[PDB]
């Protein structure tokens, strides 16, 4: 009875295409900061509705600026001047029964809270101003979400789409995990100068992949430019390693293209985020829910950091999209797997007014003889819809 | 001497795939608010840059926040109880040899009046409060005059892509020009009650369109629920007549989705649009250059409003992939025209390092038959794109 429609596409895949361009912006990178805020905002508020009232209440915080602030970076340890300016916007209960929701306390708290976590060289309390402006949402808009036991699966809030593909390019997983990589712990523990705004350009030309890294370097942890270049080359040296274990093509790697040692140009910072140093950031201009930005492939404009897991389908279709893809490229035979889901405002969230399925099958099958698989994939994801909000809230899956 | 590629390519035609999804928001839109103050803030400083200085310095003030606001709107006439906040931020050259730009004074001023020509019952000076965080950058005019002489057409310091595509789909077609119908000055005054916060999703299955249109009402203008309702079919009566003009398909048009009368939830708005109240709005988080939200086609994920028109390589690349692509399918027989720009590093931009001409023709003709043609339309554009920069500060192209 679902709208769950599976059709054969033809389009050489991607893998197989002349110029492929992946792209994705690293934790540290202020659009990733203002997602990371809006999504430990929305996540912090859900709990604390929970742990207070025992629901969550209707809160959409995927609105954060990143102000960038002026900062002079130097060799051996800098100073920021002008701290970054963080306001936090969005949606969220603050009256409820009479009794005041800290809706503005929960939020700095978790934006605070993520910035400590995320970025290891930020002093928060003085590198950081963070207001809070988050509203309440609309009379209107708030009913369909309320709208809890009435409607068991939450009815939708708004007439959104989100896409999801599958399976990753060898460009698509090489850009992802280098990212994850130079920006995991264990990176971190072996060459703690390497801040975490980290951009990869994955730039495939036939079988010869351009990997451009522009990675932060905290200055306080490299004495001079010779440390500095050192640093560059153990990113780039790592990520060698990493590539050979992707992709058998050429991989040329370069790191903090900008550079220019003959006139003293280098991308050093006080705190390991550009955004220190007038660079500016804000929700939905990064990463898309599989934590890449793929124009050889197709996506949604609808953001998933600070949404709602529980009835924003802009954030639910684009994970649940990316699951029912996954699942159809793992488990049948399929080169290519494309899934677009639309909601229609105020049908249940598991109705959705159409799931797009678009293959493209493997050498030597038909779709006919999997079709029917896929339906039954899509439609057991969409059955199961209240499923991520748990993934959500058990932080078992990213957002960007 | 430009590489441009002229390649057929063999895949499903968007018009022949089974499903297809489109997205517009309307000028009202929050999202598209941020878009359009974004853009006009930045046109209004280049026009006062060139005007003190006759020449444009550099900013970006691809970076607006508005922060939703509070409303009780009411049938007859409502009132706005809690302002809409507008963050401009950014960056802006506010010292020119020292001397102080009005960077504030021109951004806020901008932002104003771009909302009171674009949002009719809104009261700008009671419920929108505007502030700036834009910036400061400084420039010695010595300093952009000479890299005007070494350089007229700028150099390109990253790796940058633009992603265009033509003829638009009849459902793009009609997602557009219903937000343009609805939007347009003549329907406005036949019917003051429609708002500008219109929202068109097109969901095509098959050859059945369905036409989804969130327009905000002015509560002012419809006396009770029923005129709204009645301000509905009126909307459904325009679209149906557009429709007809545009395609044989089968067209369900549905509006305000989310009204339950037997609870009496109405969108209803006192100003028109939905940030008075329950939506957020952020730059780049809507339509591409071309207005549209298109998953079936490939999009950037870079946002255009409020980028420099001179020096910004991805925004000129997006809107001249785009301008090249509508030529392309205008004047050769092409069913599909897909380009891609990617500049090369310490190279004018108006020499890409590929500028990718993908068509699928139309049946009886072969690319080979029209493949100079498709070249010299890229390369004349890419050889005015200094004309096209002239184009945008003339607001004779839009970004959203
Ligand atoms: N010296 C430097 N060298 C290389 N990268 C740098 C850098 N300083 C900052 N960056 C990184 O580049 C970003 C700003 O560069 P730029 O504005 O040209 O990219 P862009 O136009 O695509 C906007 P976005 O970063 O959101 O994609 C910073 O946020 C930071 O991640
Ligand atoms: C649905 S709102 C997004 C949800 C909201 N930000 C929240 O916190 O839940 C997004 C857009 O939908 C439209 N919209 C707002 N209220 C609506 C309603 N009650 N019915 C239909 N469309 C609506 C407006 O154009 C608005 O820009
Ligand atoms: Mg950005
Ligand atoms: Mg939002
Ligand atoms: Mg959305
Ligand atoms: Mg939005
Ligand atoms: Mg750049
Ligand atoms: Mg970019």
């Amino acid at each position: 009875a679902r709208n769950i429609v599976v059709e054969e596409i033809v389009r050489t895949p991607v893998e197989m295409q002349q110029v492929e361009l992946v792209e994705r912006k690293g934790i540290g990178h202020p659009d990733s900061i203002a997602d990371g805020i809006a999504e430990a905002v929305s996540r912090a508020l859900c709990r604390e509705y929970i742990r207070r009232y025992g629901v969550i209440l209707h809160h959409n915080t995927d609105q954060v600026e990143v102000v960038g602030g002026r900062a002079y970076p130097r060799f051996g340890g800098g100073e920021v001047v002008k701290p970054i300016y963080i306001l936090l916007s969005g949606r969220a209960v603050e009256l409820v029964d009479q009794e005041l929701f800290p809706v503005h306390e929960v939020a700095i708290k978790a934006a605070k809270n993520y910035l400590k976590n995320a970025i290891r060289h930020l002093d928060v309390e003085n590198h950081v101003i963070i207001d809070s402006r988050i509203g309440q949402g609309s009379v209107d808009l708030v009913s369909v979400f309320n709208k809890a036991r009435e409607n068991p699966i939450p009815l939708a809030n708004d007439t959104s789409f989100g896409v999801g593909y599958a399976p990753l390019s060898e460009t698509e997983r090489l850009v992802l995990e280098t990212e994850k990589l130079l920006n995991s712990e264990k990176f971190k523990k072996e060459y703690p100068a390497v801040g975490e705004d980290i951009k990869v350009m994955g730039l495939r030309r036939g079988n010869e992949i351009d990997l451009t890294i522009a990675a932060a370097i905290v200055d306080s942890e490299v004495a001079t430019p010779k440390e500095y270049l050192e640093v560059k080359d153990k990113i780039k040296e790592a990520v060698e390693e990493l590539a050979k274990e992707i992709t058998s093509r050429k991989v040329n790697i370069y790191v903090n293209t900008a550079d220019d040692p003959e006139r003293g140009i280098y991308y050093i910072t006080v705190t390991g985020t550009s955004a220190e140093a007038g660079d500016d950031g804000s929700v939905g201009r990064g990463n898309r829910v599989n934590g890449l930005i793929t124009p050889n492939r197709h996506m949604s404009m609808e953001a998933a950091a600070g949404k709602n897991p529980v009835s924003h389908v802009g954030k639910i279709y684009n994970i649940l999209a990316m699951l029912i893809a996954e699942d159809i490229a793992k488990t049948l035979p399929v080169e290519e797997v494309y899934v677009r889901i639309l909601s229609q405002i105020g049908k249940p969230i598991d109705q959705p007014l159409v799931a797009s399925i678009q293959v493209i099958p493997k050498p030597g099958h038909s779709v006919k003889e999997f079709e029917k698989d896929a339906y039954s994939i899509a439609d057991e994801w969409l059955a199961n819809i209240t499923k991520v909000q748990k993934m959500i809230l058990e932080d078992k899956i990213s957002v960007f």
